[PDB]
């Protein structure tokens, strides 16, 4: 009987209904399926070279990945039934609106301090500057700094898979048709999310505004993305993009 801002006045701290139960289970399966070596990365990865890293080697290493981290994000939100449940223009639109949010999500997770590197695709361990040398630039360190961040958050993967659909379900892009329903559905995500840490008793004052944060610099990532993405078709030559690199981001 979601009371909600009374049960917040109380200073009670919800935890999941039974529907939110089943929400963050529909969810957490989407993600931990469309997570390339789930919990077995640390020891599937190969370091690349120091050797290699516009750097246009190391581009063409991570062109050459980066199709299947494109596709999995996809899959991650076909298994959602509210994504499922839209038009297709919107779905696209989406899309190709989260999908760098995403990658550089997964990317950050997978932040390792021992060797200061980052996996990519549960495939490929990069340096900082080896993500930047080869085309990211400064989104490269946006994403390393967040995956040091993330680093105390100790998301579990409920938390990485809710963060990844209320990056999915953004109301704000262009073009959408479905804005109230997609804003409905986001506000269903927060709201089990919400109630997830609470039952998840992290031990950080201000979890959630904290975590909300990193929502938001997800989202600069990608903007900030799209931009590198200009800098690149420019330097780098219309070669050595995957099609379906250049179809998400335009
Ligand atoms: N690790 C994630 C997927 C992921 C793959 C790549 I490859 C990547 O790096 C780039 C590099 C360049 I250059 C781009 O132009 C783009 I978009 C992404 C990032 I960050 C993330 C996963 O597990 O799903």
């Amino acid at each position: 009987s979601h009371m909600e801002e009374l049960q917040k006045s109380i200073g009670h701290k919800p935890e999941p209904t039974d529907e939110e139960w089943e929400l963050i289970k529909t969810v957490t399966e989407a993600h931990v399926a469309t997570n390339a070596q789930g919990s077995h990365w640390k020891q599937k990865r190969k370091f690349l070279p120091e050797d290699i890293g516009v750097d246009l080697e190391a581009f063409s290493h991570f062109t050459k990945i980066i199709t299947p981290a494109i596709t999995r994000v996809v899959d991650f939100a076909k298994k959602l039934p509210m994504f499922c449940e839209l038009p297709c223009e919107d779905q696209i639109i989406l899309l190709k609106g989260c999908c760098m949010e995403i990658m550089s999500l997964r990317a950050a997770v997978r932040y390792d301090p021992e060797s200061e590197t980052l996996t990519l695709n549960g495939e490929m361990a990069v340096t900082r500057g080896q993500l930047k040398n080869g085309g990211l630039g400064v989104v490269s360190d946006a994403i390393f700094d967040l995956g040091m961040s993330l680093s105390s958050f100790n998301l579990d993967d409920t938390e990485v898979a809710l963060l990844q659909a209320v990056l999915l379900m953004s109301s704000d892009r262009p073009g959408l048709a479905c804005v109230e329903r997609i804003e409905k559905y986001q506000d269903s995500f927060l709201l089990a999310f919400e109630h997830y840490i609470n039952y998840r008793k992290h031990h950080v004052t201000h979890f959630w505004p904290k975590l909300l944060m990193k929502v938001t610099d997800l989202r600069m990532i990608g903007a900030c993305h799209a931009s590198r993405f200009l800098h690149m078709k420019v330097e780098c030559p219309t070669e050595l993009f995957p099609p379906l690199f250049l179809e998400v981001f335009e």
